[PDB]
């Protein structure tokens, strides 16, 4: 038995910023009260977590990354009640406590208990439930996982279909969710729209997925990467255009394209200068403008308020918007039911040992996701 | 008798930047195919004439101003078939041509047709009906509402009811409808909500009408001038506040007050600081913020896109995003039928020729709106 015992374990570890993960042995403590220590079976590397290696995202090290997964419940603290050992669980980067006012509103689901806006690297009670070599190490998310094992708050974790194939649904702990709800439930495409979006990694082609699934009949795809043009259009772009292809800014170009400017519009890269491009090719009376992309730590954009003031709409989601312990077992529920796919993300199926090639594919532009098996 | 002649008439001339209108004669070209000349009944005095006048606002000069307006039809061009002479109607600021893609779509309202976006001062045709000391002279807005008669495409004008009273109704040729449309049509406010309100001005009281009507619970004003809060709690603000008073930012405080951000936020001031504390100030994961405020020409703010990706909201409107066309008539009726109030809004009244002293009293602080009758 492993319960209520240290587990030594395997991790990723990431001691400071700009150099590889170190591969080692960790301690993972056992669950406090409504705490779960899950093993984990897959990964995916999403460009957050890149961000935390090359400090486009600030949040305390050392730490362990990782925050789209999958894995089972080794063991439960003392009060859970909302999962088993035994049990498949995604861990939920953005957490759904339920009592917040956020959790309480029928549209909001960036809980107010999330570690995202005020990085303190910890569980909930302001503790680590990971060692290496003596020191403690920083909770990413409240998720954590880059590791055989980590430890959730019960508020971060939901419970998912036994059958569930966890090499693949891993992807709606976070980009297949993401991309899917921005389209869906944030911008709320409609019929007939024509969509622009921005950047064509795994979550700007979950992107393209729901605004098809929603039944637009323009998705125009946008990147500086033709090689990554293809998959978008198997996954529902009905166009693509690189803006390093023409002599003025592509937010004309769309414009033009789109007869006046696109119903809805998608930031899915994370650059200050393509969120207001973004919000530009929208059409200025009723477009819609979503930013999904993580921008660098505390920089600000500049923009004229006249794009708003004729009629625009600009938001941004965390996590297209879901309710996150709510949302993830139903798409889990309806993956199951084949009312989407999530081949068409995955590239790539490396070990959990190969983490660091895993982010020279992404950083290289070769891969869209890839995911890493423990 | 006065159809298909040039008339003579007095009129408010802007001939240059920072000096006061002139009142004198002009020529009134008669109305050509598909356009309406109007005798001018009364005018009110909206911060975007003053706007013109300090340079905030760009439009070709010299300029007949005025957009808040009615009066009766003296005669109709060719073709015309929505007015006739005798109609009462109130010029529209922002078209409704009724073909263009926004005028088709069921949210938009910033018909193409507009002179806002890029002002031309003239007519649909490109050119003016107005001269003045030999001199021919731009039209504003399509409107050009200070003078004893204007010339208006028939897509800048609605009729209202013949039983209208013409030096109230005028208000809803721009203020209460912006701030009106503002809250229940653009925000949307809902029942039991949290708002506030930056500037408390013709419009900005018409928003808190707008935010009282759909049921908000708190509604509170903000401004730097104390003399405007007791007209804001009469009309429906809950509570006041001016930031002089206070050593913390404003959005600081509102997040304070509202327990972690309001609902609803609207600037109704036109400042790029006041735009960015009011989407600060609302719910970081739900919170709307709308920006009805006419911001200085060719500037653009800073903000941090954080304050969206959490969840945010962020949208401006012209004129309340009503359909101007099919609106104006439709609020004019629910005037008539007492479903809002106009005189709370109305301050001081004076003759068209005192269109000066008008000017200093809203320059000054002391008024809210001057009605000007001819
Ligand atoms: N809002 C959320 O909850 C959320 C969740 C998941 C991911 N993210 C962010 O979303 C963004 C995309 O994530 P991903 O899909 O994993 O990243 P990714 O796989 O690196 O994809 C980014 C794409 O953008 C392309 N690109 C880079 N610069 C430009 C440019 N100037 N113009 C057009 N294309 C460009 C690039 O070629 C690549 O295909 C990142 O900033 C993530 O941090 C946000
Ligand atoms: N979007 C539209 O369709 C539309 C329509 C009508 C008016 N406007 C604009 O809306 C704004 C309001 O117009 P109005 O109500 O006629 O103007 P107004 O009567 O000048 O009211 C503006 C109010 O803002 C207050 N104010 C000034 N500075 C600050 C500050 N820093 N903080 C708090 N309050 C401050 C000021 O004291 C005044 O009571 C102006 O910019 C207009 O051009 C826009
Ligand atoms: O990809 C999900 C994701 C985000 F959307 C963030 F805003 C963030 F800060 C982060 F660390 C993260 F993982
Ligand atoms: O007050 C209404 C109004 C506006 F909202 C503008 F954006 C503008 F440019 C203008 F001239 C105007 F009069
Ligand atoms: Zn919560
Ligand atoms: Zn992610
Ligand atoms: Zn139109
Ligand atoms: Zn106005």
């Amino acid at each position: 038995s492993t319960a209520g015992k240290v587990i030594k374990c395997k991790a990723a570890v990431l001691w400071e910023e700009k150099k590889p993960f170190s591969i080692e042995e960790v301690e993972v403590a056992p669950p406090k009260a409504h705490e779960v220590r899950i093993k984990m079976v897959a990964t995916g590397i999403c460009r957050s977590d890149d961000h935390v290696v090359s400090g486009t995202l600030v949040t305390p090290l050392p730490v362990i990354a990782g925050h789209e997964a999958a894995g089972i419940v080794e063991s439960i603290g003392e009060g859970v009640t909302t999962v088993r050992p035994g049990d498949k669980v995604i861990p939920l980067f953005t957490p759904q406590c339920g009592k917040c006012r956020v959790c309480k509103h029928p549209e909001g689901n960036f809980c107010l208990k999330n570690d995202l806006s005020m990085p303190r690297g910890t569980m909930q009670d302001g503790t680590s439930r990971f060692t290496c070599r003596g020191k403690p190490i920083h909770h990413f998310l409240g998720t954590s996982t880059f590791s055989q094992y980590t430890v959730v708050d019960e508020i971060s974790v939901a419970k998912i279909d036994a059958a569930s194939p966890l090499e693949k649904v891993c992807l709606i702990g976070c980009g297949f969710s993401t991309g899917y709800g921005s389209a869906v439930k944030v911008a709320k495409v409609t019929q007939g729209s024509t969509c622009a979006v921005f950047g064509l990694g795994g979550v700007g082609l979950s992107v393209i997925m729901g605004c098809k699934a929603a039944g637009a009949a323009r998705i125009v795809g946008v990147d500086i990467n033709k090689d990554k043009f293809a998959k978008a259009k198997e996954v529902g772009a009905t166009e693509c255009v690189n803006p390093q292809d023409y002599k003025k800014p592509i937010q004309e170009v769309l414009t033009e394209m789109s007869n006046g400017g696109v119903d809805f519009s998608f930031e899915v890269i994370g650059r200050l200068d393509t969120m207001v491009t973004a919000l530009s090719c929208c059409q200025e009376a009723y477009g819609v403008s979503v930013i999904v992309g993580v921008p660098p730590d505390s920089q600000n954009l500049s923009m004229n308020p006249m794009l708003l003031l004729s009629g625009r709409t600009w938001k941004g989601a965390i996590f297209g918007g879901f309710k996150s312990k709510d949302s993830v077992p139903k798409l889990v529920a309806d993956f199951m039911a084949k009312k989407f796919a999530l081949d068409p993300l995955i590239t790539h199926v490396l070990p959990f040992e190969k983490i660091n090639e895993g982010f020279d594919l992404l950083r290289s532009g070769e891969s869209i996701r890839t995911i890493l098996t423990f």
